[PDB]
């Protein structure tokens, strides 16, 4: 039980079959869809449907979290008032792999201009560090101002959050105090 | 139990992979695929499979109805026929979200040329009207031949649907009785 | 019993939402997961996730074999370590159809160049063969240095494979023995 958590799971996939007769009905809908907490992520999955027309699968990716049903319902209902469908089925997750993560802040110095890269550090219970992820876009952005490559910030920023410092670019190196 | 329904569900996901080595296989096996009743939609879902190799993870949507097992049953043999797969994979979904509804022919003159438009109309027990959906592309279809826009043809069919009335879009009117 | 097998499958889904945040990690993570024998296919769906922002569904398709959960821990792990993510969810087929099969080797010969194609042959117990399948890439391959057309190829090296003859396709011959 020290490593992997395996545990069940309040991820659910909300399905429904639209015909594409309405035509700005689903970018609408996802748009309207997203702005809640619960939903992760929407895509309408193109298909061929049953007189050869062509439909979309609405697939709507969906945390119950604490509870799942008035969640589920929730976004069963938007579904149907934003598309006009009357049938949106449910398909749970037998189970989630996790592992616990935190956030780390690490302050980056090139002699006269900074910035802050979130560091993901993912560690199980026995001290595996299956991840250290500095926060890649950061870390891009960071490397064309500098100039310096885009990886070997992410490498420097990583090695920082491991042990606590901040990392000179200038000079190449982690201080730690 | 008098808002959404939920109940249990017969849709079903019957999935195989395909090796893209058999090329116009896809297409003509989802042409025989939807041609039944039960077949809800049908997607290849390109996909990298084992040796660097492409493929596609051919995705039946299937309602089961009465009988589910019946249903998986044909529609997995069509597949193993149809596309050379010995191995279909069955995922049912946990429930279905649904709303009771019904349609409702309205009749729209303008003037000199009319139509019919279906309106799916979903209501609960409880008297909620969760949509009233005119179908869009009718909707559409009749706002170029009258010029007039296609969502206040919507709009003034889904109020005459509500009063069972009939859309005289030359006097802007909707007539009851 | 003796059609079509319908028994409890061991292929499952393995589900993850990235940010399209770090870059060339999706197609690299799907390059070291398929090196995996259990692991069938891999795809990213493009999503439309919380902020509007866009991300990939990266959906792992895994045949967990004799014993499941090893593989799908593996695989899951492999998921994070790749991606970065601390959260896989795992969705498990409800049953697999399945028609015993096996493969047969033709001989081709035309006069002076000759090949050898597999044959896919899947029969049920009460001796209904639901598909003979020559391999089409095979079949077209040798269509084009042939130059006669690759389903007639196939009818023929389908014949041959019911009989366990071999094609001689100058003299437009199966050859028993």
């Amino acid at each position: 039980s020290l490593g992997l958590d395996y545990e069940p799971s309040h991820l659910m996939f909300l399905v429904t079959v639209l015909d594409d007769r309405d035509g700005e009905v689903l970018g609408d809908a996802i748009q309207k869809l997203i702005e809640r907490e619960e939903v992760l992520a929407c895509h309408a999955v193109p298909c061929v449907t049953k007189k050869n027309r062509p439909g979309h699968v609405l697939v709507v990716l969906v945390d119950g979290g604490e509870d799942p049903d008035r969640v589920a319902e929730d976004v069963a209902r938007d579904i149907m008032v934003l598309t006009g469908s009357t049938g949106v089925d449910r398909f749970d997750a037998d189970g989630v792999y996790s592992v616990p993560s935190r956030f780390e802040d690490v302050r980056v110095v090139y002699g006269e201009r900074e910035w802050r890269v979130s560091v993901k550090i993912a560690e199980t219970e026995e001290g595996e560090v299956v991840t250290v992820k500095a926060e890649f876009d950061e870390c891009r952005e960071i490397g064309e101002e500098t100039g310096i490559p885009p990886r070997e910030v992410k490498a420097m920023v990583e090695a920082a959050a491991r042990v606590g410092g901040w990392v000179d670019l200038k000079e190449r190196e982690i201080k730690v105090q």
